[PDB]
C-alpha cells in the first residue's frame, strides 16, 4: 500500500476506503476529503479500524493511534493522539472539485462539467470512477431468459422480476449463455447475434460488465511546439490534391499535438490520409473509438496509401464486420488501423485520433498509455455527436465538457478548422453554419432546391420511452408518392422506433441520427418525431441534416429548429 496521491502527488500510505476507485491521499489532502464527505473509511497497509475487539468504529475521524495501533475515544489509551488534528490523517510521509468528483452518482450534466474543467490527475480519477459507475449500474438490469423462437431473426423473451428493464436499441450490447454478443429491436421481439447460433429456449442474456482499468496517462500530452518539424520527413513532391492542407501538415510537425475541427463534409479522412503522403517515411496509427470510424479511415487509406504497408486491427472478440482488404493483426505494418480499445502497445511517428467528439477522457488516456508518439493529432467536430452518458439524466452536456480535446476547440479553438463544405447543397450549409459554426463554414455546391421542410407536429406515442410519429411517417408516405426520385432515401429519426415503423410503411434504409454520424447519402428524410431536448439537441440536428450531398425532406416538431432550416417549406 505504499502509492501518490492523486491530488498533489505527496507519496502516501493512505488510500480512502469510501471512494469505489481507492485513490492514494496524502495526509493533508485526506483530512480534507474525510472532514468534508460522508468517507470516513481510510485504508493503510492495514485499514484505519478501531483495533478492540468487537468495535465498530471505522470513521477516521472518531480514531485515535495508541502506539502502533488504532482505537476509538471509547478504547483508546491515556496516550493517543487522534488520526484527524491539525488539517492532517496520520500517515507516513507527513480538493473541493475531487469530493464532488469521488461522491457524485454522476447522473447530472454538472458532474461531467467538473470531470473536465478540473486537473489533469483528478480528469483520469473522475473518468476512471465514472466508467466504474457505468460498469456496477449494468448490474442492476433484469436477466432475459429465452421463451419461445419464433424465426432467424425473431424472437420472444422473458424478463426478470424485481429489476428493470434496459433499454432495447443496438446501444445496450448483450451477451448470451457463453454464445456470443447479442442486440435487440421492437410481443414479437427482432434478435441479433454478433455470432450466427440457433437461439436454444432456456439461453439467457447480460449486459456484459468488463472491469475498469485504472488510468495512468494523461487525456492530453503536455504541449510542446517546435521551431521546426520534428522527427518527420515531408516531401517536396507532394500531389495538389493535397496541396491546400501543406500549412497545417507541417503546423502537425511543429506541435506535439494538433486539433482539427472539420465540419461534415470538409475533408477530414482526407486530412488524416494526406497526413501520410506528406510525411511519406513516418509510421502512423490511426485510431478512433468505433469500428465504423476506423473503416472510414481504412475506405480513404486504401484509395491513396499501399496496401501492403497497412494493417487493420481486429480484436480476437468481434463484435462486428470490419474491413477486410487489408492484411489483419500486423501491428508491425507503416500504417495501423485500430479501435482505441483494440490498441496494442507500440510507438508512431503520428498518431491520428478521428472523430474526437465521440471520444471521452477515458479514451483519450487510454490512447495515451498504449501510444508513444512524437505527434498527437486529434480530429472530429465538437458540434457533432458525443458518447452516450448512460447514467447522465439530468441536464444537457454542452460540446466543451465532451472531452479535453473538445474543451480546448470550443475555448482557445482549435488548432486546424476545415471551412469549406463539399458534400451538402447551400440550403444546409447555410443552416449549420449559423446554427453551430458561427457562420464560418461555407458551401462548395450551390444551392440544390430540393431540401424541403414541413411543419408537422402529428401524433407521439411511445415503444417504452423511444417515441414513433406515425403522422409524421404518413406524410412522408404521401411524398414518396408524388416524388418517386426519393424512393433511394434514407429515413433519419431521432429515435429507433420511429425508424422501425418507417422501415414496415416507407421501406426505406432507416438510420438513427447518431448511427448516421460519418455517413453521407444523396437524399435523406428526416422526421423529428418529437420537441423534446434529444430531438432539438443542435447537435443531433447538425449531424441530421449533414448527411445529404443532394436533398432532403424534413418533418419538424419544433418551430425553432424548422424556422432556422433556410429549405423550402411545404404545405399538406
Ligand atoms: C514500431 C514499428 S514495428 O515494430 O511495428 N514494425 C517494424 C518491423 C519489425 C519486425 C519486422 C517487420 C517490421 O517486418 C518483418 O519483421
Ligand atoms: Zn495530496
Ligand atoms: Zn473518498
Ligand atoms: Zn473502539
Amino acid at each position: 500500500a505504499v502509492g501518490a496521491c492523486v491530488l498533489c502527488n505527496s507519496q502516501t500510505s493512505l488510500r480512502c476506503g469510501a471512494c469505489i476507485r481507492r485513490p492514494f491521499l496524502c495526509c493533508k489532502c485526506c483530512y480534507d476529503h474525510v472532514i468534508s464527505t460522508s468517507h470516513k473509511l481510510v485504508l493503510s497497509v492495514n485499514p484505519y479500524v478501531c483495533n478492540a475487539p468487537g468495535c465498530d468504529v471505522t470513521d477516521v475521524t472518531q480514531l485515535y493511534l495508541g502506539g502502533m495501533s488504532y482505537y476509538c475515544k471509547s478504547h483508546k489509551p491515556p496516550i493517543s493522539f487522534p488520526l484527524c488534528a491539525n488539517g492532517q490523517v496520520f500517515g507516513l510521509y507527513k480538493v473541493t472539485d475531487f469530493n464532488a468528483i469521488a461522491t457524485c452518482d454522476w447522473t447530472n450534466a454538472g458532474d461531467y462539467i467538473l470531470a473536465n474543467t478540473c486537473t489533469e490527475r483528478l480528469k483520469l480519477f473522475a473518468a476512471e470512477t465514472l466508467k466504474a459507475t457505468e460498469e456496477t449500474f449494468k448490474l442492476s438490469y433484469g436477466i432475459a431468459t429465452v421463451r419461445e423462437v419464433l424465426s432467424d431473426r425473431e424472437l420472444h423473451l422473458s424478463w426478470e422480476v424485481g429489476k428493470p428493464r434496459p433499454p432495447l436499441n443496438r446501444n445496450y450490447v448483450f451477451t448470451g449463455y457463453q454464445i456470443g454478443e447479442y442486440t435487440f429491436e421492437k410481443d414479437a421481439v427482432v434478435y441479433r447475434g454478433t455470432t450466427t447460433y440457433k437461439l436454444n429456449v432456456g439461453d439467457y442474456f447480460v449486459l456484459t460488465s468488463h472491469t475498469v482499468m485504472p488510468l495512468s496517462a494523461p487525456t492530453l500530452v503536455p504541449q510542446e511546439h517546435y521551431v521546426r518539424i520534428t522527427g518527420l520527413y515531408p516531401t517536396l513532391n507532394i500531389s495538389d490534391e493535397f496541396s491546400s492542407n501543406v500549412a497545417n501538415y507541417q503546423k502537425v510537425g511543429m506541435q506535439k499535438y494538433s486539433t482539427l475541427q472539420g465540419p461534415p463534409g470538409t475533408g477530414k479522412s482526407h486530412f488524416a490520409i494526406g497526413l501520410a503522403l506528406y510525411y511519406p517515411s513516418a509510421r502512423i496509427v490511426y485510431t478512433a473509438c468505433s469500428h465504423a470510424a476506423v473503416d472510414a479511415l481504412c475506405e480513404k487509406a486504401l484509395k491513396y496509401l499501399p496496401i501492403d504497408k497497412c494493417s487493420r486491427i481486429i480484436p480476437a472478440r468481434a463484435r462486428v464486420e470490419c474491413f477486410d482488404k487489408f492484411k489483419v493483426n500486423s501491428t508491425l505494418e507503416q500504417y495501423v488501423f485500430c479501435t482505441v480499445n483494440a490498441l496494442p502497445e507500440t510507438t508512431a511517428d503520428i498518431v491520428v485520433f478521428d472523430e474526437i467528439s465521440m471520444a471521452t477522457n477515458y479514451d483519450l488516456s487510454v490512447v495515451n498509455a498504449r501510444l508513444r508518439a512524437k505527434h498527437y493529432v486529434y480530429i472530429g467536430d465538437p458540434a457533432q455527436l458525443p458518447a452516450p452518458r448512460t447514467l447522465l439524466t439530468k441536464g444537457t452536456l454542452e460540446p466543451e465538457y465532451f472531452n479535453s480535446v473538445c474543451r480546448l476547440m470550443k475555448t482557445i479553438g482549435p488548432d486546424m478548422f476545415l471551412g469549406t463544405c463539399r458534400r451538402c447543397p447551400a440550403e444546409i450549409v447555410d443552416t449549420v453554419s449559423a446554427l453551430v459554426y458561427d457562420n464560418k463554414l461555407k458551401a462548395h455546391k450551390d444551392k440544390s432546391a430540393q431540401c424541403f421542410k414541413m411543419f408537422y407536429k402529428g401524433v407521439i406515442t411511445h415503444d417504452v420511452s423511444s417515441a414513433i410519429n406515425r403522422p409524421q411517417i404518413g406524410v412522408v408516405r404521401e411524398f414518396l408518392t408524388r416524388n418517386p426520385a426519393w424512393r433511394k432515401a434514407v429515413f433519419i429519426s431521432p429515435y429507433n422506433s420511429q425508424n422501425a415503423v418507417a422501415s414496415k410503411i416507407l421501406g426505406l434504409p432507416t438510420q438513427t441520427v447518431d448511427s448516421s454520424q460519418g455517413s453521407e447519402y444523396d437524399y435523406v428524410i428526416f422526421t423529428q418525431t418529437t420537441e423534446t431536448a434529444h430531438s432539438c439537441n443542435v447537435n443531433r440536428f447538425n449531424v441530421a441534416i449533414t448527411r445529404a450531398k443532394v436533398g432532403i425532406l424534413c418533418i419538424m416538431s419544433d418551430r425553432d429548429l424548422y424556422d432556422k432550416l433556410q429549405f423550402t417549406s411545404l404545405e399538406i
